[PDB]
């Protein structure tokens, strides 16, 4: 649960075309985290050679805010003075 969580995460993930000890090289933050990313990337590609299709993940702060669908500008949002019955037309 250290600020460092995450590594043992994005670390964990998949990379068909490098390996993780050079990966790991990249990664400005601290070498508390180098650890983490690094320990994690290893047995998750250990592990890669096994249950396969067929893996699958659980998750750590699995929480943003997203909406697959969009919603347009709304429209008529004028307002008027009635005289007891006014009507105005619009398409």
């Amino acid at each position: 649960h250290s600020v460092v969580k995450k590594c043992c995460y994005d670390g964990a993930c998949v990379n068909n075309d490098e390996t993780c000890e050079q990966r790991a090289a990249r990664i400005s933050l601290g070498p508390r985290c180098i650890k983490a990313f690094t320990e994690c990337c290893v047995v998750a590609s250990q592990l890669r050679a096994n249950i396969s299709r067929l893996h699958m993940k659980t998750l750590l702060p699995v929480s943003k805010p997203e909406i697959r669908s969009y919603f347009p500008e709304s429209w008529l949002w004028e307002v008027h003075l009635v005289p007891r019955r006014k009507q105005l037309q619009f398409a």
